[PDB]
Order: structure tokens, then C-alpha cells, then sequence
């Protein structure tokens, strides 16, 4: 349910990270701006269950390194 | 149950992600749409049992790297 | 009882994916229809315990890759 | 008691899987015919300890692959 | 919720060390400050849901070694 | 409510009719399958309020004759 | 829910004449087998709800006329 | 339901005609016998629900003149 | 179930009309004798659901007119 | 049971116009005579279901013209 | 049982226009004397089920125009 | 008893317009005095059965059109 | 009683339309003025069962259109 | 009193749409100005029982199509 | 009161689609924005009496067809 | 509230069929994605009280066929 | 809430001055029509939050003067 | 609500100030009459809330002089 | 908390001002359109404590005047 | 606490304006997104005590104007 962490570092101005809520109904709960440079470390808890990524960045998870370009 | 999770990008513009109830009846309860770029996490949780993508797609999950061309 | 699941993509058009049911008696529960390109994840639950694949399919598993010619 | 699963892939028509039943006394449970090219997924649950296969098959386990000639 | 810990090493004067609140609303919890040169072993608490990272920095997870320009 | 029905000829083989659920959220209720040149005849009623056609299909209604070409 | 009606005429051996039941679950509840020249008129019931035709066969409803060539 | 009817004209001796019962249970309750001339004027009601006719026969419903051959 | 009549017109000495009961069980209830050129409009009722003619007879119904012969 | 009429013209003296009754026995119920030239319009009630005419007599029903010969 | 209407145009001096009672026995209920050149617009009601005509008239009703000779 | 009406145009001076009473007992309840070129449109009501129109008048009913020469 | 109305319009300056009231003694309960042009949509309810109208005006009504030369 | 609407549509900048009370007394109860080409559709309520129509209007109704010059 | 509704198809960008509440008092309740080559089909209901149309639009009614320049 | 429906056919990929809420308040309540070719008929229910269909698509209404290029 | 007025001077023949509500729904409460050369001196109070001005007009406020060009 | 007031000087014959009632609804409660040359100070109260001037006259208000030419 | 207000001028077709709701979480509470030409006073209220201009503007308030050029 | 505001115009694309909460903690409460051209007019409130502005604005305050350059 919950102890495992997303790593985001934002490659440009201006990367939204959105947290969608949990629970039978789906609906943004949060969002961050992180600006060039910025490094975000964010956990999985009882009010997130899902987290999208828009603008370009570098993600990393258990599974390995992504690329984000949204 | 929970604590294991999906990493999903699109390639391209309108790829859909559809999750499925949890219960005897499955039916579908929730979808989300992404476009070129974009990246989403997402949960296994008490309310979802399976996921389906529909779309170009580069998906990571525990037992390696799939893409789906839909 | 959980906490475990599989990864099926459709290598042709009408793939049938049956879920039986758990407990003392046993037939069918469900079944999902997959067209050519999409990508399944599934899960096992309380209301299921196996999983049968009819047609032409990639499916990943925690004990490696196996390809149903059905 | 749970947990764990086997994956069998028909090699031959006509292939039959044999549940036997859990507790004091052991019996049938169900069986379950498989066609040639077809993959089950099955998993080890309250009501069955035992699984037998006859018939050309394919199998994988935790302990790795062995095939059935019967 | 628990039992994991980030590394943070200060590669310049000024850096800062934001963390968020775990709950349903999310707000600025805390900051720190750090030198050149300072190191700061940081868990995940009860309290604390995420991290931010401004300023430049060398961070060690799980998930291996990240630098940030900021 | 009631005493209302659409006429459906299956003009290809593999031809899917889906009916979704009455009420306040909206589901899929149940699938039929028609082989080339069988007819149904459907009815609307207090479970189902829209009914959708897959595939090659031939369809009469009070509003007259329409072609689906899925 | 009933006050409406088809003709169907048998135009060689063996015509299938199949009801589905009303209610939230759905199958067989009763069918009819039709020789070479006979014509069945039925109505819509509180038991039934669909009606599909199997075989060679002339119908008449509301909305015109059609064949069916199953 | 009610308040609506057929006409039955025999072209030939021995034509028969048989009602079926109304409930969850389909089934013949009787028959009736045509000589050739005579003409029946049936009405559905609330122990008929389906109406067969074997033999040479020319029919009149609300939707037009149908011939039955058997 | 009433509201609905019938127009019969005697074309030859002794033509019978016959009535046939309303209920479970069906029998003869009423007949009545016709004589050369005589008219009568008939109705149904709540003791009446069928209607047989014997005799050569013209007769004018909702669908049209019919001559009988028996 | 109400709300329809007949229409009768006697074309020669003398024409009876009979009434039968409504329930479970039918008896005459009363009837009337009609000269050279007279009209009547006449309603179907509770306590008639049938009418007949003896006499040369023009007849308008809801399903057209007849002439009474007798 | 009501809501229709006869409309009655008297062509001579002295034309009567005779109301039957509603139910049980028939009686005259009342009449009414019309002048060469008035219309009566006469509706069926409670206490009238059938009307006479006596004298030259020409009426108007739902089955079409008649002419009273009487 | 309502829902209908009657539209009448004096084409002289001084027509006279009855109403009569709706129950057992039958007689004169009021009259209207229409001059030359008024229109009156009058409907059908709990309190009237039955009209009378007096003098040249043009009358419109849902039977078609007649004219009073009185 | 309701739900049927008639349109006047106005073809001169000083159009009188008259409502008469419902019930067992009729008088006026309302006028209204009409200039040249206008037009006046009016119903028949519960406490109106004619109208009168005085003056040049044009009608429409179920039954057709009429003149008022008033 | 309910279940019919009129459609009118301005052709001149200020044209004035009136609503008359519905009962014993008659007055005023609301009124909607139309600019240039707009089109309002509006309905018989509970509360109005007569529309009033001032200015140059094109107006559609079940009786057909009117237009208003004041 | 229900069952009634218009099709208005926005010709051109910005068309506004007002509705206006159902009461004693009258004010405006919801508008909607159609944009070019969009369709609506809108229906009456318990909380919406009058239907304000303005931008050029195409509309579609059970009295025709009309078009909307505003 | 009931015993109305529309017929979609979708003449390109990814046409959208929106509902909106019945009551006071007026909000998106569920949508539907069709691909070229698929047909949809839909109901109007005691849910949802308006339609709205974006992308180019095929409508048949009681009052005609439309097209829509949104 | 009170103790602050406008002064709106009418330039031209029919200008239009609303005021809204105040509350948590907002909608038109009032309405005034000014005449060329008129002068209205409105005052914000307990039931008003807000004033459109449509037309040509002068309007004079605390902040300055201002000009409506409607 | 209070304390502040007006200053009207009559230029012509006949000038007329109209008080507007303060309250959910509005209406007139008096008028003024004012004759060349004649001076008025009005104050706002808790009756008043709106004033009106008809004619040409002077006014004086914290936000300087107008002129009224109605 | 109240007593100040802004006076907005349209200087183009369709400028939007948007109201924000007063409390702990801020959402849209109204919103209102405005054609070219038209002027709005509008007052802060306890229910409104934001104000957002969209379109090009004319604003007065007590800081001076401001133009948007949204 | 209250009655005192700030007049924000956005000068370049994405202009974040941020509101500090009033209590014994400060915690960032809500935040708004400006667009190159728009204008906010904004309040202090009860849950208000401070406003952040981030990027290229124009700001006007009882104290005079300021230029954000961020
Ligand atoms: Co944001
Ligand atoms: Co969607
Ligand atoms: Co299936
Ligand atoms: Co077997
Ligand atoms: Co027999
Ligand atoms: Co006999
Ligand atoms: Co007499
Ligand atoms: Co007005
Ligand atoms: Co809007």
C-alpha cells in the first residue's frame, strides 16, 4: 500500500507533477511546479495511488530510468 | 492487493489506459488518456484488479519491458 | 492468494483471456476480449484462481516468457 | 496454502490437468481439458494440494521447466 | 511510511531541504539549511511524505546516485 | 422504458452487441456474439438504456434502416 | 414491456428460435425448433426479453420485413 | 397481453393450431382442429403467449398476410 | 382485452358462430345460428377470447376482409 | 366495453335490431323496430356485447359499409 | 362511454330526435323538436346510449355523412 | 364531457345559441346572441350535453364543416 | 378541459377578446384588447370555456381557419 | 397545461414576449425581450395560460406558421 | 413536463444556449457553449420551461426546422 | 423521462457522446468514445436529460437525420 | 452593503439598467427602461450587488466618470 | 441606507421625482410634483432606494452636477 | 469585507469576469459574459473575494484605471 | 483583516500568484495562474494574511505601483 518512492528530477522550466486521489472515484488531489535543477522524491501513500508527469524530466523507479518529454 | 505498480509512456498522441473493479462483476470504473510524451505510475489498489492500454506504448512492470502497439 | 500477476499481449485479432472461479466449484467467471497490439496486466484475486488464454499471445510470467499458439 | 502457481502449455490434443482435493481424505476435484497451443495458468489454493498432467505438455515452475510425455 | 532514508550531500554554499506533510492536505512542513560540505541522512517519517531538493547537491537512494543543479 | 426494440443483422462473422446498465453509474451489462446471417431482436428494458454494435451489422429501427461498418 | 409481436416462418428443417430471460443476468430460458413451412407468431413477456434466430427463416415485425440465412 | 388477434383461414382438411402457456415455463396447452374452409379469429391473452400453426393455412396479423405450407 | 369487434354476414342458410371460453381451460361457451342475408357485429369480451365460424360467411375484421367457406 | 357505434339505416319497413347481453349467459335483451327511412346510432355498453340486424338495412361500422339483405 | 358526438341537420318542419336510456331497460328518456334549418350538436353521455331519427334530416357522424328519410 | 369543441360564425344578425344541460333531466340552461360576422368557439363541458344554433351560421366541428339556414 | 388552444391576430386597432367563465351560471370574467398586429396564443383551462371575439381578426384553430369581421 | 410549446423568433431589435397568470384573476407575470434573430421555444406551465406577442415576430405553432407586426 | 426535445447544431464559433427555471419566478439557470459543427439535443424537463437560443445556429423541432442568426 | 432514443453512427476515429445530469444542477455525468464505423443507441433516462456529440458523426432523431463535424 | 449609489444619465432612447442579486446564486432581479434625457440615481442595498447598463448612457461613480456605448 | 441626499431644482413647469420602494420587490411609492424655479433636497431612507427625475431640471450630487432633460 | 466595488467596461465581444468563492478552498462561483460596449459595477461581497477579467478591459477601481488585454 | 485589495496584471505568460494562510502557522494555501494579459483583482481575508508574486507583473497598491521583474 504504501514504502516505495519515485525519484523526479525536472530537466526544464516549468514540470508538473500531478497525484491522483485513491479511493472508488479518481480526481487530481495535488500538483508541484518543478523549476530546472529541481529533485523531488515523493512516496506512494493512502491518499496517492497513481502520479503522472508533464514537461520533460528524468524519472527514476525500482524498475529502472525513464524519460519523460510531455 | 497492493504495493507493485505500472510505468506506462505514450508515444503517441491518444493512448488510453483503462482500469477494472475489483470484485465479482468486472466492469470498467475508470480510464485516463495520455499523449506524446507523457509518463504515468500507477497502482495496484483495492478497487483495481487489471489494467489495459490501448495505443502506441513503452510499459515497465516487474518482469521486464513490454510495448504495445494498439 | 494474491499479490501476483501476469502480462498478456495480443498477437492477433480475438484473443479470449477466461478467469475460473475460487472456491469448492469451479466454471467460468469472466473473460476479456483482446484485439491486435493491446496489452493486459492482470492480477489474481478472491473470485479467481485460474487463468486460461485461447489464441495467438505473449505472456510474461514471474517464471519467464511463453508464447500460447491457440 | 497460497501463493503459488504453475504455468502448463498444451503440446498435444487432448491434455488433461486433475486437481485433487485438500483435507483428510483425498479425491478427484475437477479436471480440465487443454487443446493444442493452449496455456493455463494455474494457482494452489484451500481447496487443492495436488496437480497431475497427462499428456504432452510443457511445464514451468518455480524449480524451473519439465515436460510430460504422457 | 517508514525504513528508508535518503543521502544528501552539499556541493555548495546555501542549499535547501523542504519536506512535505503526509495527510490529506498537502503543505511545507519543514526546511534546512546546509553548507559546503555538510551531510544530512534523512528518513521517511509519519509526518513526512516527500522531499525537495534546491540547490546543488549529490543524493544517494535506493535507486542509486542523482545530482542536482538547482 | 419499455416497449421500444431495434432489430440486428449480422452481415460478417464475429458481429458483438453490448448492452450498458441503467442507473446512476454507467457499465457494461453483457455481450452477445452473432455468426454471419443470424438476427436478434433486442429489447429495451429497466437494466439496459443503450445498447452498442461492433462489426459488419445490418440494423432496423422506428427511424429507419442504418449500417454499421465496425 | 409485452403488447408486441413477430411472425417468423420456417423456410426449411430445423429453425432456432431461442429466448433470453429479463432480468439483471442474462440466458437461455427456452427455444423452439421449427420444420419446413411453419409459422410461429410470439410475443415480448415478462420472461423474455430477446429473441435470436438461427437458421433460414422469414421474419415480420413493426419495422419491416427481414431474412435470416444463419 | 391483451387486444390483439390473428386470423386463421384453413385451405386445407386438417390444419392445426396450438397455443402456448404464459410463464417462466413454456408450454403446449392446447390445440385446435381446421377444416378447409373455416376460419378462427385467435386473441392473446394472459395464458397465451405464442401461437403455432401446422398445415396449409393463410394468416392475417397486423403486419400483413403471411402463408404457412406445413 | 375488450374493445375490439368483428362484422359477420350470413351468405347461405345455418351458418354457426361459435364462442370459445376465456381462461385456463378452453371450451364451447355460446354459438349462435345464422340465417341467408342476416348481419351480425360481434364483440370480445372477458368470458370470450376466440371465435370460429362455420358456413360460407363474409367477414370484415381490423386487417381487412376474409370470406370463409366451411 | 364502450366508446364505439354503429350506424343503421333501414331501406324497408319492418327491420329488427336485437341486442344481446353481457356476462356469462347471453339472452335477448331487448329490440327494436325500425320503419322505412329511419336511423339509428347505436353504442356498445355494459350491458351489450353483441347486435344483430334482420331486414334490408345499410350498416356503417369503424371498418366500413354493409348491407343487410334479409 | 362519452366524448363523441352526432351532428343533426333538420331538412323539413318537425323532425324528432329520440334519446334511449342507459342500462338495464330501455325507455324513452327524452326528445327534442327541430325546425326546418337548425343543427343540433348532440354528444353521448351517462344517462343516452342510443339516439332515433325520425324525418327528413342529414346527419354528420365519424363514419361519414347519412341521409334520414324517415 | 370535455376536450371538444365547437367554432361558429353568424353570417346574419341575431343568432341564437343554446345550451343544454348535462344530467337526467334536460332543459334550456343559456343562450348567446351573436351579430353579424362574431365568432364564438364554445367547447364541450361538465355542465353541457347538447347545442343549438338558430339562424345563418357557419359552423366548424371535427366532423367537417355544415351550415345552418335558419 | 386543458391542452388545446386557439391564435388570434389582430387585423385592426380595438380586437376584443371575451373569456366566459366555467360553471353552472356563465358571465364575463375578462377582456382583452388587441392593437393591429398583435397576436394572442390562448388556452382553454379551469375557469374558461369560450371565447368571443369582436372585431376584424384572423383565427387558427384544430378545426381550421376563420375570419371575424366584427 | 403543459406538454406544448411555440417557437418565435425575433426579426426586429425589441420584441416583447408576454406571459399571462393562470387562474381567476388575470394579470401580468412575466415578460422577455428578443433582440434580432434570436429564437425562444417556450412552453404552457402551471403558471401561465396565455402568451402575448409584441413587435414584428415570425411564430410557430402546432396549427401552423403566423407572423406579428405591432 | 418531459418528454419533448429540440436539436440545435452550432453553425458558427460561440453559439449560447440558455435555459430559464421553471417556478412562480423566472431567471436564468444554466447556459452552454456550442462551438462550430457541434450538436445538442435537449429535452424538458421539471426544472426548465423556456430554451434561449442566440448565435447563428440550425434548429430542429417537432414544428420544423428553423434557423437562429444571432 | 423515458421512451425517447438517438441513433450515433461515428464517421471518423474518436468521436465523443457526452451526458449531462437531470436536476437542479447541470454537469458532465459520462461519456462515451466510438471509432469509425460504430453505431450507438442511446436512451434518455431519469440520469440524464441533454447530449452532446463532438467529432464529425451520423444522428437519426424522431425529427430527422443530422450531421455533426465538431 | 448600502451608502454608495451610481447616477446614470440616458443618451439615446431606450437604455436598459439590471440589477443582480445577492447571495449565493446570482441571478436578474429587476429591470428599468430609460428614456432619452432621464436621469436615474441608484443605490446599492441589502437584495443588489451589481448593474449592467445596456445603451448609450452616462454614468457618474465615486471613481469617476464613465460612458456606455451599447 | 442613510445620510446621504439629493439636491433637484425644477427648470420648467411640471417636473416629476418618483421614490422607489426599498425591498425584494420594486415599485413606485410616490411622486413629486415641482414647478419652475422650485427647490427639493431628498434624502435616501429605508423606504427609498431608488429616485427617478422626469423633465429638465438641475441636480446636485457628491459626484458633482447633472442636468435632466426628460 | 464589503463596501468597495470595480467598474469594468467591455471593450470587445465576449470579455468573461470570473468570481471566486470566499472560504478556506477557493473555486469558480460565477461567472458573467459581457458584448462590446457594456459596463459592469460589480461589488465585493460575502460570497465573492476574487475577481478575474478575461478579454480586452476598461477598469476603474480605487487604485485608478487599468486596461486588460487578455 | 479585511477591506483592502490588490489590482495583479500578468505582463508575460505564466504568472503564479500565491496566498499565505492566517493563523498561528503559515502554510501556503492556494495559488493562481496568470495568462500574458489578465487581470486579478485581489482581497485580504480571513484566511489571508499574504500574497506572493511570481514572474513579470504590475501591481497597484494603496502604497503605489510596483513591478515584479521575476
Ligand atoms: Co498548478
Ligand atoms: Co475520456
Ligand atoms: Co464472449
Ligand atoms: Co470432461
Ligand atoms: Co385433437
Ligand atoms: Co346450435
Ligand atoms: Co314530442
Ligand atoms: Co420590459
Ligand atoms: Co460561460
Amino acid at each position: 500500500t504504501n514504502s516505495d518512492f519515485v525519484v523526479i528530477k525536472a530537466l526544464e522550466d516549468g514540470v508538473n507533477v500531478i497525484g491522483l486521489t485513491r479511493g472508488a472515484d479518481t480526481r487530481f488531489h495535488h500538483h508541484e511546479h518543478l523549476d530546472k535543477g529541481e529533485v523531488l522524491i515523493a512516496q506512494f501513500t493512502e491518499h496517492t495511488s497513481a502520479i503522472k508527469v508533464r514537461g520533460k524530466a528524468y524519472i527514476q523507479t525500482r524498475h529502472g530510468v525513464i524519460e519523460s518529454e510531455g
